[PDB]
């Protein structure tokens, strides 16, 4: 197992108002 | 196993309100 | 397990208002 | 294991109102 | 366990308002 | 003419992260 | 003309992170 | 031309990281 | 034209990490 | 024109980290 740019963002990002999460085992996510 | 750049931005952000997370385990996240 | 770089900018953030996390092992993260 | 570089930032961050955060174990994180 | 470098700014930051922390075990984090 | 409370909110607001407005003459509203 | 509490929060109020605005008589507001 | 009152908060707020503003005659709000 | 109490805050305001402005005539706020 | 109280705290501010402004009629505000 080898995880690598699991999200990738090639040019700007403008503004986060949410979640961005690479990886998550768990759960209970709200956006 | 082998974590790497989960979460990459390879040009400039122009702001973050939310939440940016490169690994969890556990859960509940709020957007 | 080599965690490393888990969370990438490669470019300048203009600011940042919420919650930028590399890794975590609990929860209950409010954005 | 090794943690190394959690949190990244190759370039000038502009200003940080909230929370950076390279490891945690716990939770209750407000942004 | 080998912990280094958990937070990295390479290049300069121009104000913190918030919360810089490296590593943490117990919680309770308002931004 | 008598303008009052055009929005209301009679309980509790979790969070805003658009935009609230009472009264608007000009337009170009981006949400 | 006799505007008042155009906008009104009878109960607490989380957090804020886009625009609350009361009147405005131009434009171009971006959440 | 009476203005009162245009933005009300009731009970407390538990924080601000947008923009609150009561009157604007101009525009080009970006929150 | 007469202006009185264009933001109110009727209870505690727990932090301030934004802008809040009463009256404005020019514009260009960023939030 | 007779400005008055253009903002109001009736009760305590616990932190100030951004611009608070009874009236401008410039511009360029940067939160």
């Amino acid at each position: 197992v080898h995880h690598q740019k699991l999200v990738f963002f090639a040019e700007d990002v403008g503004s986060n108002k949410g979640a961005i999460i690479g990886l998550m085992v768990g759960g209970v996510v709200i956006a």
